[PDB]
């Protein structure tokens, strides 16, 4: 961008390249993710009017829109780490309790209002998840319905089952199940379904929960992609899962990881159950 100055490379996001830059007029500081092209699509750009309208606290404002030289720029509101990065400063200690369950509501809140507004992000993960000093956390990157590029590796841990099993039509249900997975990930400090591949990281959500079938899930064997070859494991128990959370949680936990994705938790029923009757909005300690 010729009105803009990169300061430094943020990484490789989704579809191509995000930048920390500035605006040289305004002197705005933004993250400016670039991308890519041939002949650019139409019906993303109603998908991408609408995210700039979806305006929520708990969302990354996307500022301006770009498209310009077989290139597509989308200018946000700069914020200074993610969560990926804070969970690994909080390694040794662990995020605070409170700290853990202020971040899952906030991201309740901010799933509750795009999910009413039919808008999902498909790809929820902690990298993704971006917070402030302020103690705010933030949902960055949508995915659109329609990794960067070249040389790269798609994290599969936070994908919903269904997503695995070929389900054609995502619902919100696959967001629900992803935030879970970050829950019990902040809690515990170690990814819940680290696969390596997509029939690993089925075989693990399997071996965890306990191979699905027409009891627990109707349909399941019905699905594109299930072969009745899969095997066949027992759930564990699940205080073995993400100890030491406390029932409360480990309650909410559950729901959020329910195999069919019409009994998964929606976001707002999730915002009112038991665990959150002591939430607060504590400080987090950043390192910038
Ligand atoms: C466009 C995009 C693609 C993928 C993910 C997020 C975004 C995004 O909107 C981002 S990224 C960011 N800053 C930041 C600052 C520091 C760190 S870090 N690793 O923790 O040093 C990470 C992100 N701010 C915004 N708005």
């Amino acid at each position: 961008m010729e009105n803009f100055q990169k300061v430094e490379k943020i990484g490789e996001g989704t579809y191509g390249v995000v930048y920390k830059a500035r605006n040289k007029l305004t002197g705005e500081v933004v993250a400016l993710k670039k991308i890519r092209t041939e002949g650019v699509p139409s019906t993303a750009i109603r998908e991408i009017s609408l995210l700039k309208e979806l305006n929520h606290p708990n969302i990354v404002k996307l500022l301006d829109v770009i498209h310009t030289e077989n290139k597509l720029y989308l200018v946000f509101e700069f914020l200074h780490q993610d969560l990926k990065k804070f969970m690994d400063a909080s390694a040794l200690t662990g995020i605070p309790l409170p700290l853990i369950k202020s971040y899952l509501f906030q991201l309740l809140q901010g799933l509750a209002f795009c999910h009413s507004h039919r808008v999902l992000h498909r790809d929820l993960k902690p990298q993704n998840l971006l917070i402030n000093t302020e103690g705010a956390i933030k949902l960055a990157d949508f995915g659109l319905a329609r990794r960067t590029y070249t040389h790269e590796v798609v994290t599969l841990w936070y994908r919903a089952p269904e997503i695995l099993l070929g389900c054609k039509y995502y619902s919100t249900a696959v967001d629900i199940w992803s935030l879970g997975c970050i829950f019990a990930e902040m809690v515990t400090r170690r990814a819940l379904f680290p696969g390596d591949s997509e029939i690993d990281q089925l075989f693990r959500i399997f071996r965890t929960l306990g191979t699905p079938d027409e009891v627990v899930w109707p349909g399941v064997t019905s699905m594109p992609d299930y072969k009745p070859s899969f095997p066949k494991w027992a759930r564990q128990d699940f205080s073995k899962v993400v100890p030491p959370l406390d029932e409360d949680g480990r309650s909410l936990l559950s729901q959020m990881l329910h195999y069919d994705p019409n009994k998964r938790i929606s976001a707002k029923a999730a915002l009112a159950h038991p665990f959150f009757q002591d939430v607060t909005k504590p400080v987090p300690h950043l390192r910038l």
